[PDB]
């Protein structure tokens, strides 16, 4: 299977696979069963912001999710991503729906990776910023149901023309270029990701969520990963 | 055939296809016969810097090549790149040798592209920076004789184990991700590229040069484009 590290915005509690009994943000290392979670006071139909940060000095992956004029949710986990990920990865967003559904709409996405060396004292860097997605976005790999260019947005899961989200949907968008995420001859390796999202459930019973993830370059949507597995994992182990 | 826009650092005077008598920097729009040139006091075996700039406000492509403690060479040409290039491109470096030869060593390369909309009043951007090239650089496409890893450098043309450049060589390195170089909904499109290079000829007779180029995404080395064609053009038209 793929190797996945992900930050989940999990809108539906699957208590049979370790979810707490409330919408939560979580850090996922090679399993949908989050190594750490925090309660998330998710706001139906309002624009949210997710910030993800990692640096190789602290070896700590953290995420903050916020809405205007509300308290943040934050979650952190100590992990050395050198022991978890391959040296080269792709970065992406994933979302899914099941019996229950929501818009998984991305309004903007930015990413920065840096390797600062000293032996050869100069830095390698990648930065991308999408504030507008177009109909034929050739620096994105769209998988499953993901589409671009509807009001300049990335729709990770299927939405009908009148704006109704579909059930049993899964879709992902990966940046085209592979990312050099760690190198054992750097003194500082770091990345940050920001996205703004609009999650709207008409039934106000939302599912299943959005994740930022980092994978092996050749990662694809695993068979049967709709619903609780967020288009990231083949099973619930 | 490919669509090419390029800034050439042309070390060899091919006076039959309109080169001047001396090493020159040139702006190439769909032909090796530069639309504009400037004299370049090229220094055998010293590290140089090239800076390339364009914005859609001035519609002016400019370049400056410099060494420590020396007068720059600069060249500009008015051109509307949205009348020349496709919307989506790749960016790269190219070099060649012919009967005469030189090391075509790249020590660093950075690129920034930005599209500023009025729709969102918000911006799409790509930035990469390589200060070190690794043996397996998965965010580069290498074509022809180009290799990475030797002392952390990119060698666009063939060099022997002791640093002797081979003749009749051609090689290119393209950034993996397509770039969105223009869009008619943007109010400003701009790019900049910077690279440092070490061009060394033991015979003290250098050829043929190095170019920064922008092409169609599926561009490859034209057949027979060693020597004066700099790996960019199928002919001297
Ligand atoms: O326009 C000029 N102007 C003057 C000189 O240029 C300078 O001058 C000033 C000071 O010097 C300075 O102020 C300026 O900077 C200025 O630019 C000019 C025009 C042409 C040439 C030139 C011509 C030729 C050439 C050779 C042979 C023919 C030929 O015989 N054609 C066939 C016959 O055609 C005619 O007759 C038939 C039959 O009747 C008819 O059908 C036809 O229609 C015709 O009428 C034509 C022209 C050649 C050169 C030249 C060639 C080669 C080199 C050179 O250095 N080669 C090295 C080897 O190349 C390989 O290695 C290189 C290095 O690695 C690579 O780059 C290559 O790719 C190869 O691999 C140099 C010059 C010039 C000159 C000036
Ligand atoms: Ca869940
Ligand atoms: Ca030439
Ligand atoms: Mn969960
Ligand atoms: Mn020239």
């Amino acid at each position: 299977a793929d190797t996945i590290v992900a930050v989940e915005l999990d809108t539906y509690p699957n208590t049979d696979i370790g979810d707490p009994s409330y919408p939560h943000i979580g850090i996922d290392i090679k399993s949908v069963r989050s190594k750490k979670t925090a309660k998330w006071n998710m706001q139906n139909g309002k624009v949210g912001t997710a910030h993800i940060i990692y640096n190789s000095v602290d070896k700590r992956l953290s995420a903050v999710v916020s809405y205007p004029n509300a308290d943040s949710a934050t979650v952190s986990y100590d992990v050395d991503l050198d022991n978890v990920l391959p040296e080269w990865v792709r970065v992406g967003l994933s979302a899914s729906t099941g019996l229950y559904k929501e818009t998984n709409t991305i309004l903007s996405w930015s990413f920065t990776s840096k390797l600062k060396s000293n032996s050869t004292h100069e830095t390698n860097a990648l930065h991308f910023m999408f504030n507008q997605f177009s109909k034929d976005q050739k620096d994105l790999i769209l998988q499953g149901d993901a589409t671009t260019g509807t009001d300049g947005n990335l729709e990770l899961t299927r939405v009908s023309s009148n704006g109704s989200p579909q059930g049993s949907s899964v879709g992902r968008a990966l940046f085209y270029a592979p990312v050099h995420i760690w190198e054992s001859s750097a003194v500082v390796a770091s990345f940050e990701a920001t996205f703004t999202f609009l999650i709207k459930s008409p039934d106000s019973h939302p599912a299943d969520g959005i994740a930022f993830f980092i994978s092996n370059i050749d990662s694809s949507i695993p068979s049967g990963s709709t619903g609780r597995l967020l288009g990231l994992f083949p099973d619930a182990n």
